[PDB]
């Protein structure tokens, strides 16, 4: 039970397509994706509201290297949308952050994961949500599949509080195998998205249905 | 709860094997309707009589547009009160289902070809997933891997759909989807029929008859 | 929980012999042991219920190839024998004569079975037990043990008031094959069930007991 | 090394996928024969004509007596003097192996259900062993299991003689004896097709043609 | 509720290792009577003295009679009044065994060579069942195979039995029933004290040792 | 491979050598008890429906080894190529080593662990014989047993191989020679069941059905 | 749950690592105490000023008898009342622990090799289980499997015990015993910054800050 | 090939097993010897004089340093001038294999409870590698994957070595060795005994006798 | 065939551990070289001097631009020259072995942390292939499923290639490296002298020498 399904863009034409098609839970955003927008984060995320909805979940980057100041963008974010995820790396000043802000009740996701224990410390440090980037790992000659397995299989002895929200795809294979091993949150590029619903098979298979009835019945109704 | 189904339009056979078989109803595809060659609401009345009221119809939309397949799904609704109308994943098919859902109308995905695929439409609110195993493995690909992947799927994070495994040519594929746990099947007459006529069984009951008859003479008590 | 282990005989002799030693839940019989013991089947009937009380469960197996008749004849077993339980051959007619004995609150087995698809329709259709022929399964080029498998895993996911009732054996292995499965009904021969208990190994380390009891105490006594 | 044949009397079929195939021949069994309508020795002329002399054709006798085997045997070594000829795997098929072999004609030991009773056949002399792969999984089993025991007790007993794995309703299953190390396969028309006919290559095809034509405005060099 | 016991008659080494381990009492058997030399009420006597009132004692009939058996079961009872005897499951101990169930006087199936033999005394009432480890290692068969088959029927069948695993040579065996999940086990002195005695874990106590001497000059806080 | 009839019924020697590639018969003291017939009448009796192309297994009956040699030479005078089986026990290897060193053929026997079958094979035993059906019947494995046995020969015992023998099932005798086993002995019962599977009778009815159907002979 | 802690005596790593991770408290023995040279109780009162009420401390006996251990685990408990004390798993070391848990005093036992060692001391009442997993694999064995196999008696067999795992030269060994089930663990200073110290991770970093400032000139919202 | 020793000095014994198994020689080590009572140049005389000149011997070094174990060397070389030089893998023992190696001496790299360890001594030129089996399963090991990992290592890298696997328990130890391709093995006594005194064997015999006398009378031919 | 090197410049380590261990050689790098505080020169005769004149030598070079970089290999040539030029494989490395294989002049391809860039190494002419165990193990990966990977590319497609696994905290990462089957391997010394120090071993030859005194008196024959 239970699957969260995000759009990892800022391209809000490909967003209000996507979520009519997709049944999505909302978007995530990083410091790169919001730069090649062009679009000012607060402008941006005004946008991503309005074509959301109010029952859907935002993710959004802090961009500092000290806890301090990451901590007050988080503000900033809440300020902006009360009910934002706020995405911190996991290095040593992002676990300060994650400590002092789960204190104060603020959800966070722990991002930037390339280890099975590095993001394991971030869910014992309170985080909800841990993002593996999982096609980063494949790109650096490591196992992206075993390492979310592992990460997937302490979450699942350790820490039932915190969830897997498996991030970076360059194929669907990958994020299968992400939900396959038993992560309860995805989020998606376009291009992947598109493709677990474009196979030419299922096109082929339609247009021998159509064929065989309008070659028994005429016209394509009933 | 295991469904079982048969995928026909033969009334002649389903009468006869709804009466040997634990069967819950039947579905249909436009190919199946099409070779049928009968309208499909004459079709749909004749499996009401045949089959009865306690049993289940599935039945498939033709556009490839979601306002018109809705609108499809309403004409089978009211012909079949009870039906649950068949929906290829793609997407205006994940459009259509999401729409049918939100007024409580049950739905099947169909034409899956991959785990992702079906995946989704479970997660639009399709009640059955309905993977076209022979078409995987006629296509070169895995039907066994495919099905056991989808169905994990279904165990671990949408325990409120089920699959429909479809689109047999062997007993033995079939026997794989209910081992990976697929909680629904339909199956062709011919496949259906293989399942319940081994030879093997003929021949003991055969010696078991003669050892019989070699002690008392006539088969009774 | 629940083991029922029953001996697939008509030896009136063996029967009260080996239930004086093993724990027996009752004897299941076909149409060739009965024909073997010569005895009409309701004189066997009889002698069945003496030797054996009133706590146990015998099974019989019906004649006909017709399933109105097979119906008929699994009344007449039950009015000799209220608590007797019908074996019917899992095929076409034995499945209708199973759907209605069913609806009627009547327990049935699914008798000659050699594949998991079958005896899993058994099941479906609502027999109570479910008998795998796993010896014959062996003696005609398959592999019993990964019959007996899938049918007990098809019950385990789809079926959990029915359970096996693994028949047909030469080989203890075979037996205990079944019940690792997880099998948690068998009906054992005479000579299956006899080996068992009779491994020189225990005669052995037995007789050594003694022989240094002896060299020490002088009687085998306290 | 790989024999591929052709598991049909089809003539048409044949003459156009030897054409599209790399086949080393075809083979025959009598329900196949009796489905083309067509005589045994009219079929066989036109067999070995559509094929030409460097390839291999399999027939299968008649009979239940090994005697009478052996004559039918002859008629068809008089017919086509390098045919294999196919005895089913009984008692009495196995005394016709053995007295073939010992008067150096090939055969091939057909019906094959079980590992055991095939390699009996090899053990006879037979350089050829079908086992029926889809019949055995419509009957309750494992073909997969099966061939591969097979094969296994070929490559560790009999290196003269091949499984020939035969009766297919998926390519899957003859994907799967091929993978087991079979040495020979026979495919029935419908399954051959399939392994040549998948529908993504159709699609890459249709998109490597547009986007050649968008650049250089016809599909030429 | 794992439950250790020793396997002995040495009254020294049960005072001494009891002090050390975590035992619940102490399994006898007519070899380790024998070699003892003492009569076994005065050996169950000494017992008694030593390991105190809350643990627990096993004993075994001698006769290969079932009615004797039980005449020596109620013999033992009389002696130790929470006493578990000991019966060897063959024809004749299981008659026993089933007999003194029906009195609810507890025992435990020993001699066991096999699954299925252990397991028909767990049918039978036997509380526990001991499997002779070492014996069936030495007898050409695999002992920690035939355990995990044991404790599987067991858990599948019969959840108010367990297995008291006994004849042990190595730790190994010892160690590979408890990891099977045999919920109890009797170890021989020479076992059950290789448990406890490293040497790789003095080597690092001592280093521990001369490290702590070096920085604060004694051993001492 | 050699396949070999486990049996002294000459009615159904003579049957089933017709029919299967047999190289020959095994006998033990139990098969020859319920012929009845005394062991150079059987012997020869096998010899003549055999013919002089087949090989003969038979076993001693001493605990002894002096006079297991003894009773081999019997054994040899009556029947000069034959195999003499012998039950590895301490006894029966001083006799293997011994008959090994005077260049005549042993058959190791009575085989329930792969430690044991593989010393008589050191001893100089070419044939091993382990009981699969017993193994299996006293609460073991004898897959497992008969594929260590094997493994242990492949190892260190090129020149000696297994006998596989014992047998109630066609799974038994399958599982055998799937594990490596180069010669395996069948009761009759098994045997026949290699090659009366009811799906192959079946097959080939339906085959003459669609043939006659077609055409109106059972003929080209 | 999940116990981290350090296994040190570095207070200025102590007080930086502890802003860092979610530590639960630190574990010393007599080779990290003498390495700092400070003698225990003034040790044990810096601890408790860097880390705070909350926290857990683990301090080791010295002694190799059972009364005098006994004696030092009272002087412990005197200065820091909830501290967990240490024991070597050996013959003195269970006595201890027998003695110590029957005074509902909370132990540790440390100095684990072996499975069945490290099983003994649970089931003496020691809470915590300490394997030295670098030990293990620096004299010829595999951690990963005594950690795996002590893990898994715990589960059949003492669920109110649990693994605290320590000794560690890899981030590779810490990992794997988490994964193994262990639901606590000791790391000292090196493996636990490597943790949080991937080169990848500052690169990843950089990159997403580059694409930031290059767009917007500043790195700020 | 195959060569077994025995682990003894009973010169009873030692004659009584070489006529019933096919032995190469004996092993022998300090503790053996010590146990004989007999000075070590008497016992290896009276050895040479049991077994004949066909077989091999195999005798322990005795001190720490290197330099006096080659001198220990030759006086073991002049006593029996075949014979075959244990050496226990350590520091010392290495540099004195190495020596003993460029003088052509063999020599056997022994007390090995590691792969890694005992690879090192084969490297060195030790031709014969002795893991001590049993005493890695008393010291919580698990010797079945150690002597597979020690033989994988000479397989890959070093084949003109051999694994003499030595110390046993129990039959089971010995016959893991030789299945994982231990090429040589020394058994105590006991052990090799229990391969052939299986009382399964004894009972088929007797049941044979007994078929054999019901029928016939005598137990004769 | 074993390479087996030492991964450091401590000539007086290397002059010991050389004595008791076959060494093959020395692999420096630039960390190591800098520790030493010698000039690359002035410790390359030095270690020439410990090992003498059959041993390989292993330097790497500085630049980080491809034609640099090939003079500095011959410089390192120049002053050593049988010496095995350490490149590192990024993109001028590849560079630089392309052209250096070119000239026949060896190279090893060093700071591998992935399969396929290692692979490539082997591919452009690199004889030796360094993958940096520890450091995979130390940044979240699995460096044992790395250098089982890297192993299987060269036994599949490069024969004249090998790997010599470098960078090692534990004894089981190295003995994990030569079971994977790397054909060298260079050893820090730490863990170098871990293979030979196992405290099992002086208790088993304790053991033995006090059985020897207790029965004869002296340690000598």
């Amino acid at each position: 039970g239970g699957m969260e399904l995000y759009l990892d863009t800022a391209d809000i034409v490909a967003i209000k397509r996507l979520a009519k098609v997709l049944p999505i839970s909302g978007v995530t955003t990083n410091p790169s994706i919001v730069a090649k927008s062009g679009k000012p984060i607060f402008l941006l995320l005004n946008e991503l509201q309005e074509v959301l909805g109010s029952d859907k979940l935002l993710f959004a980057q802090v961009l500092s290297s000290n806890a301090d100041e990451m901590i007050k963008e988080t503000y900033q974010l809440r300020k902006a949308v009360p009910s934002i995820v706020t995405k911190i790396p996991v290095n040593a000043q992002g676990l300060i952050a994650i400590k002092e802000l789960t204190q104060q009740g603020i959800p966070t996701l722990g991002t930037a994961v390339y280890g099975a224990g590095q993001g394991f410390l971030a869910a014992l440090a309170g985080a909800k949500y841990i993002a593996p980037y999982v096609n980063r790992i494949d790109a650096q000659g490591g196992n992206s599949k075993d390492t979310v397995l592992e990460l997937q299989k302490l979450l699942d002895l350790h820490c039932p509080q915190s969830l897997v929200l498996a991030a970076s795809f360059r194929t669907p294979r990958q994020a299968l195998d992400c939900i396959l091993a038993g992560c309860k949150s995805i989020t998606l590029p376009v291009d992947v998205a598109e493709l677990f619903i474009s196979d030419p098979a299922v096109d082929a298979v339609i247009t021998k249905f159509d064929q065989d009835w309008c070659n028994a019945f005429g016209t394509l109704s009933f």
